[PDB]
Protein backbone atom coordinates (compact mmCIF):
# COMPACT_ATOMS: atom_id res chain seq x y z
CA UNK A 1 0.00 0.00 0.00
CA UNK A 2 2.94 2.35 0.58
CA UNK A 3 3.95 1.81 -3.05
CA UNK A 4 0.44 2.75 -4.19
CA UNK A 5 0.47 5.89 -2.06
CA UNK A 6 3.93 6.89 -3.30
CA UNK A 7 2.96 6.41 -6.96
CA UNK A 8 -0.26 8.36 -6.42
CA UNK A 9 1.63 11.23 -4.79
CA UNK A 10 4.25 11.30 -7.54
CA UNK A 11 1.67 11.40 -10.33
CA UNK A 12 -0.43 14.07 -8.61
CA UNK A 13 2.71 16.17 -8.10
CA UNK A 14 3.51 15.81 -11.80
CA UNK A 15 -0.03 16.89 -12.71
CA UNK A 16 0.18 19.91 -10.40
CA UNK A 17 3.60 20.88 -11.78
CA UNK A 18 2.22 20.65 -15.33
CA UNK A 19 -0.61 23.06 -14.46
CA UNK A 20 1.51 25.85 -12.93
CA UNK A 21 3.68 25.99 -16.06
CA UNK A 22 0.84 26.88 -18.49
CA UNK A 23 1.11 23.80 -20.68
CA UNK A 24 -1.43 22.11 -22.90
CA UNK A 25 -1.53 18.31 -22.78
CA UNK A 26 0.54 15.92 -20.66
CA UNK A 27 1.77 12.52 -21.82
CA UNK A 28 2.15 10.01 -18.99
CA UNK A 29 4.77 7.56 -20.22
CA UNK A 30 6.54 4.95 -18.12
CA UNK A 31 9.75 2.94 -18.27
CA UNK A 32 8.97 -0.15 -20.44
CA UNK A 33 6.43 1.28 -22.90
CA UNK A 34 8.10 1.29 -26.32
CA UNK A 35 6.49 4.22 -28.18
CA UNK A 36 7.73 3.05 -31.56
CA UNK A 37 5.71 5.19 -33.97
CA UNK A 38 7.21 8.71 -34.18
CA UNK A 39 3.80 10.28 -34.89
CA UNK A 40 2.07 8.88 -31.80
CA UNK A 41 2.06 12.28 -30.09
CA UNK A 42 0.81 14.20 -33.12
CA UNK A 43 -1.95 11.72 -33.96
CA UNK A 44 -3.14 11.73 -30.34
CA UNK A 45 -3.07 15.54 -30.28
CA UNK A 46 -5.07 15.76 -33.51
CA UNK A 47 -8.17 13.98 -32.16
CA UNK A 48 -9.61 16.63 -29.78
CA UNK A 49 -10.61 14.57 -26.74
CA UNK A 50 -9.80 15.06 -23.07
CA UNK A 51 -8.23 11.70 -22.16
CA UNK A 52 -7.09 9.40 -24.97
CA UNK A 53 -4.66 6.49 -24.95
CA UNK A 54 -3.09 4.53 -27.82
CA UNK A 55 -3.77 0.80 -27.95
CA UNK A 56 -0.35 -0.77 -27.39
CA UNK A 57 0.32 -4.27 -28.70
CA UNK A 58 1.58 -7.22 -26.65
CA UNK A 59 2.35 -10.92 -26.98
CA UNK A 60 -0.89 -12.02 -25.27
CA UNK A 61 -4.46 -10.81 -24.87
CA UNK A 62 -3.04 -8.17 -22.51
CA UNK A 63 -3.24 -4.49 -23.47
CA UNK A 64 -3.70 -1.13 -21.77
CA UNK A 65 -7.48 -0.71 -21.77
CA UNK A 66 -10.36 -2.45 -20.04
CA UNK A 67 -13.87 -3.00 -21.35
CA UNK A 68 -15.82 -3.43 -18.12
CA UNK A 69 -15.70 -3.07 -14.33
CA UNK A 70 -17.59 -5.67 -12.35
CA UNK A 71 -18.71 -4.01 -9.12
CA UNK A 72 -15.61 -2.86 -7.21
CA UNK A 73 -13.25 -2.11 -10.09
CA UNK A 74 -12.15 -5.48 -11.45
CA UNK A 75 -11.67 -6.60 -15.02
CA UNK A 76 -14.57 -8.18 -16.92
CA UNK A 77 -14.38 -9.25 -20.57
CA UNK A 78 -17.07 -7.56 -22.62
CA UNK A 79 -17.61 -9.19 -26.04
CA UNK A 80 -16.24 -5.95 -27.56
CA UNK A 81 -12.66 -6.74 -26.48
CA UNK B 1 20.69 58.69 -23.75
CA UNK B 2 21.34 56.40 -20.77
CA UNK B 3 17.58 56.25 -20.16
CA UNK B 4 16.71 54.83 -23.57
CA UNK B 5 19.18 52.00 -22.95
CA UNK B 6 17.43 51.31 -19.63
CA UNK B 7 13.81 51.48 -20.80
CA UNK B 8 14.75 49.09 -23.62
CA UNK B 9 16.45 46.70 -21.19
CA UNK B 10 13.38 46.46 -18.97
CA UNK B 11 10.96 45.72 -21.82
CA UNK B 12 13.24 43.20 -23.54
CA UNK B 13 13.57 41.48 -20.14
CA UNK B 14 9.76 41.21 -20.04
CA UNK B 15 9.24 39.92 -23.57
CA UNK B 16 11.88 37.38 -22.57
CA UNK B 17 9.96 36.37 -19.45
CA UNK B 18 6.66 36.24 -21.36
CA UNK B 19 8.26 33.58 -23.60
CA UNK B 20 9.96 31.46 -20.92
CA UNK B 21 6.62 31.07 -19.12
CA UNK B 22 4.62 29.67 -22.09
CA UNK B 23 2.11 32.51 -22.23
CA UNK B 24 0.02 33.74 -25.12
CA UNK B 25 -0.14 37.51 -25.61
CA UNK B 26 1.49 40.32 -23.64
CA UNK B 27 -0.06 43.67 -22.69
CA UNK B 28 2.35 46.62 -22.49
CA UNK B 29 0.49 49.17 -20.37
CA UNK B 30 2.47 52.00 -18.78
CA UNK B 31 1.11 53.33 -15.50
CA UNK B 32 0.04 56.69 -16.92
CA UNK B 33 -2.60 55.61 -19.43
CA UNK B 34 -6.22 55.24 -18.33
CA UNK B 35 -7.76 52.00 -19.62
CA UNK B 36 -11.43 52.80 -19.04
CA UNK B 37 -13.48 50.23 -20.96
CA UNK B 38 -13.31 47.00 -18.90
CA UNK B 39 -13.66 44.79 -22.00
CA UNK B 40 -10.63 46.14 -23.88
CA UNK B 41 -8.64 42.92 -23.43
CA UNK B 42 -11.42 40.82 -24.94
CA UNK B 43 -11.85 43.06 -28.00
CA UNK B 44 -8.08 43.22 -28.55
CA UNK B 45 -7.75 39.43 -28.21
CA UNK B 46 -10.69 38.56 -30.47
CA UNK B 47 -9.22 40.38 -33.48
CA UNK B 48 -6.52 37.85 -34.44
CA UNK B 49 -3.66 40.18 -35.37
CA UNK B 50 -0.01 40.10 -34.38
CA UNK B 51 0.60 43.62 -33.00
CA UNK B 52 -2.59 45.61 -32.36
CA UNK B 53 -2.91 48.78 -30.28
CA UNK B 54 -6.15 50.53 -29.28
CA UNK B 55 -6.61 54.20 -30.07
CA UNK B 56 -6.62 56.38 -26.95
CA UNK B 57 -8.17 59.84 -26.75
CA UNK B 58 -6.50 63.01 -25.52
CA UNK B 59 -7.25 66.69 -25.00
CA UNK B 60 -5.36 67.53 -28.21
CA UNK B 61 -4.61 65.91 -31.56
CA UNK B 62 -1.86 63.80 -29.98
CA UNK B 63 -2.70 60.09 -29.78
CA UNK B 64 -0.69 56.88 -29.52
CA UNK B 65 -0.09 56.10 -33.19
CA UNK B 66 1.80 57.77 -36.00
CA UNK B 67 0.66 57.49 -39.60
CA UNK B 68 3.81 58.19 -41.61
CA UNK B 69 7.57 58.07 -41.01
CA UNK B 70 9.48 60.52 -43.16
CA UNK B 71 12.95 59.08 -43.67
CA UNK B 72 14.63 59.19 -40.25
CA UNK B 73 11.73 58.11 -38.03
CA UNK B 74 10.09 61.47 -37.36
CA UNK B 75 6.36 62.13 -37.44
CA UNK B 76 4.69 63.24 -40.67
CA UNK B 77 1.08 64.44 -40.78
CA UNK B 78 -0.46 62.53 -43.65
CA UNK B 79 -3.97 63.69 -44.64
CA UNK B 80 -5.52 60.43 -43.38
CA UNK B 81 -4.71 61.13 -39.72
Amino acid sequence: DSRYEHVMKLRQAALKSARDMWADYILFVDADNLILNPDTLSLLIAENKTVVAPMLDSRAAYSNFWCGMTSQGYYKRTPAY
